[PDB]
């Protein structure tokens, strides 16, 4: 009921990996109207990320059965109508979040960081509806998506270190964006290696905090470089 | 809506992880009143195995946290394993009632019959594990009277290295070790299990050695630990 008591649910939800819980109970504290701490940013970003990631897992099984199957008319029928139900979920997943996004936790950020964390968020859940829309609604749906990442993109440039893990993470997840959404493999590439060598030439500008997930994030940057050059 | 289409429906299900889903599917078909086979009943005891085992688990945590507690905390970490409980509770009651109701009647073969007297004893230890004071000695009694029955005809119909009857005996033991408190009785169970197994090892057949082995395996493990 009270804002605190709803965040130890959530905690404890987490541990119990009991994410709709978490979810729910995450809305609740944001409902408020209160800027969220960092905790509560992160344990709302963690509880929807589990919660959509679960459908989008399914989604991407029952899809690929789905197209595996030539001769079956029926169980190819039956693949089809589970996805749409599995989708239905997703979106109504994906709408919840950016109501969040749009109605609370964007407006109300004071700081870049927090700014910036949003809009990635905003750009991550309309990339979800991307990844199972259909022809009619998607290319609008890309540009949300895009607008949001490149809003953030240019906050992040211009307010945050180049070793901060969040603008590190939001140029991995655009990088992503390109790649697997706007299929521009060198748009993605090039997003990826310039974030990695800005890192690698401030690497003096590092606290001993965010000196982990920073490293951690570039290497997957160097990974996806790797993996989309051959 | 047709049992064929259920059963297709509940391995899309099984694909994607959706076990609630999977278990929905798999109850119909329990409950179109045919006896199910060998594949249909596995599937029916997936599905519930992985949605009492959700609960089971997230309750293994919140319990624990309880216990860890010195405040409101504690009232909150109560309250939570109430709710888990509830739910783990109304699955629990579910499958015993499609056993008692379809699938113990319709039971045609031993093997079968030992296969649900087993699930039969496995979720009333799951309410067991969940149970105070009045209510756990009658549900403990329920549960190893499932056993016991199960048992005797898996000695009696079975070879010792059957995987039903391994996986029985695997079963049984742990009851007796983490519901009756009885680790004599627990590992001399797991270790007749295991030897007879070794024992006459030429009566596999291709099929399943794997699943043998793994639940000897298990066996050992179990009496390792239990040492
Ligand atoms: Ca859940
Ligand atoms: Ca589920
Ligand atoms: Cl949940
Ligand atoms: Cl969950
Ligand atoms: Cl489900
Ligand atoms: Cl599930």
């Amino acid at each position: 009921m009270d804002k605190n008591e709803l965040v130890q649910k959530a905690k404890l939800a987490e541990q119990a990996e009991r994410y709709d819980d978490m979810a729910a109970c995450m809305k609740s504290v944001t409902e408020q109207g209160a800027e969220l701490s960092n905790e509560e940013r992160n344990l709302l970003s963690v509880a929807y990320k589990n919660v959509v990631g679960a459908r989008r897992s399914s989604w991407r099984v029952v899809s690929s059965i789905e197209q595996k199957t030539e001769g079956a008319e029926k169980k190819q029928q039956m693949a089809r109508e589970y996805r749409e139900k599995i989708e239905t979920e997703l979106r109504d997943i994906c709408n919840d979040v950016l109501s969040l996004l749009e109605k609370f936790l964007i407006p109300n950020a004071s700081q870049a960081e927090s700014k910036v964390f949003y809009l990635k968020m905003k750009g991550d859940y309309y990339r979800y509806l991307a990844e199972v829309a259909a022809g009619d609604d998607k290319k609008g749906i890309v540009d949300q998506s895009q607008q949001a990442y490149q809003e953030a993109f240019e906050i992040s440039k211009k307010e945050m270190q180049p070793t901060h893990p969040i603008r590190l993470g939001l140029a991995l997840n655009f990088s992503v964006f390109y790649y697997e959404i706007l299929n521009s493999p060198e748009k993605a590439c090039s997003l990826a290696k310039t974030a990695f060598d800005e890192a690698i030439a401030e690497l003096d500008t590092l606290s001993e905090e965010s000196y982990k997930d920073s490293t951690l994030i570039m290497q997957l940057l160097r990974d996806n470089l790797t993996l989309w050059t051959s």
